[PDB]
């Protein structure tokens, strides 16, 4: 069996772990789909292909309404194909930080939704290891919308280093998962992570850079001790302790946790700092990715014009080419698509310069708007601590981002605007 025999693709959905999460479209009956593409030269198996396709075959015949539902599986010779159903309310967290109000209600109404899928998983002895808020998606971008656990399964298949892959996981890992033996409580901990969060607006373990938050997960130590947890109930603080117990024997199942006081109570008072921490916090995280979206397009773009412009130069020394430019862009990637791409933009240089200007012009667009969220307070620039946090986040180092603040600007008194900060991560990746 083919994969575009039977689906063409529409649009992009976005990142996704392991590999591009594409919006496709069933050739014969139109039902649409999310497909993720794995690429199996930059993600590699742990495991033998008899082990894969047993996996997926029992992921397929599972149902519950807060797992994603995965239709098919496809392979060829350089990819893997997992198709599922589209879920367009979005991610958890940034439907929760356009909220005004949240309460513990929302956080346990949102708790409970996880808790199931997980203790459904579970009885299949199905473990997913890499729960976080990017895999939890919502069936419509509202308050009391259904969540959707994304990914449960593919962890024990396929190898996890790319920094804008790794961004945003050291939070939610089991310190057991660090060491190598780890059973179905891990998604317990991760749980017990989302719900600090979600009641605080801060993480448990948290740090400088990667690393930091890492050796404070692997020792396992966090307090109750800021002033937004005063306005928290025992009981959430109490459920916490049972799901963030460091030995994984004594720590609470899923199906116990479902079964906590907490829960069983909330899900029959704004917590204002929490939310305006939350916000801080995607903020933070969305203006990493996008730093690294924004280098990464910027480096694929470099590399493509120099292949594009080989590519045309031996297709002509006249200097022109309608028909022979759409040639040179399928040999460097359906043809009614690429010429319309082409058609957009309109000698092979000015070309190559309208359709890279093009390109450069959406990339800048992507980051100004997650730099745009970022400054809540409307003030145009992002302080040097701010500017610390955030390249911590993303794993630039000190002395380099400080080494290339002054040369972008000289007299910057601690503060970047955004035409200052896009110039840092220019001279970042090379430029
Ligand atoms: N990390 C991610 N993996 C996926 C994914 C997609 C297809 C699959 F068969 C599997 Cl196993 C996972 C994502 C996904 C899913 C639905 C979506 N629906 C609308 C928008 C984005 C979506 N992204 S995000």
């Amino acid at each position: 069996a083919i994969f575009s025999d039977r689906y063409k693709g529409q649009r992009v959905l976005g990142k996704g772990s392991f590999g591009e999460v594409i919006l496709c479209k069933d050739k014969i009956t139109g039902q649409e789909c999310a497909v993720k593409v794995i690429s199996k030269r930059q993600v590699k198996q742990k495991t033998d292909k008899e082990s894969l396709l047993r996996e997926v075959q029992l992921l397929k015949q599972l149902d519950h309404p807060n797992i994603m539902k995965l239709y098919e599986f496809f392979e060829d010779k350089g990819y893997f194909y997992l198709v599922g159903e589209v879920y367009t309310g979005g991610e958890l967290f940034d439907e929760i930080i356009s909220r005004k109000r949240f309460s513990e209600v929302d956080a346990a109404r949102i708790i409970r939704q996880v808790l199931s899928g997980i203790t459904y998983m579970h009885k299949n002895k199905i473990v997913h290891r890499d729960l976080k808020p990017e895999n939890l998606l919502l069936e419509s971008k509202s308050k009391d919308a259904n969540i959707r656990i994304i990914d449960f399964g593919l962890s024990t298949h396929f190898e996890a280093k790319k920094m804008k892959d790794k961004i945003g996981t050291a939070y939610y890992i089991a310190p057991e998962v660090l060491h190598g033996t780890y059973d179905e409580k891990c998604d317990v901990w991760s749980t017990g992570v989302i719900l600090y969060i979600l009641l605080s607006g801060c993480p448990p373990f948290n740090g400088a850079n990667e690393y930091d938050i890492l050796k404070k997960v692997e020792k396992g130590k966090y307090t109750f001790e800021l002033p937004q947890w005063k306005k928290v109930s025992e009981s959430a603080k109490d459920l916490i302790r049972k799901m963030l117990t460091y030995v994984p024997s004594m720590r609470i199942s899923a199906r116990d946790a479902l079964d906590h006081e907490w829960i069983q109570t909330y899900t029959k008072p704004s917590l204002d700092n929490a939310i305006l921490n939350i916000r801080q916090f995607q903020g933070t995280q969305k203006l990493a990715q996008a730093a690294l979206l924004y280098m990464g397009s910027k480096l694929t773009s470099q590399d493509e014009t120099k292949e594009l412009t080989a590519i045309f130069h031996k297709m002509d020394g006249d200097g022109q080419l309608r028909a022979e430019l759409i040639e040179g862009y399928k040999e460097l990637m359906v043809e009614h698509e690429v010429d319309q791409v082409l058609d957009a933009v309109d000698e092979y240089s000015e070309f190559v310069t309208v359709a890279m200007d093009r390109k450069t012009l959406l990339s800048r667009e992507r980051l100004e708007r997650a730099f745009r969220m970022f400054d809540s307070d409307n003030s145009g620039k992002i302080s040097s601590t701010e500017l610390a946090t955030i390249f911590g986040v993303s794993d630039v180092d000190s002395e380099t981002w400080k080494s290339v603040l002054s040369e972008v600007d000289k007299n910057n008194d601690g503060e970047v605007d955004f035409d200052e900060f896009q110039q840092m991560l220019l001279k970042l990746c090379g430029n």
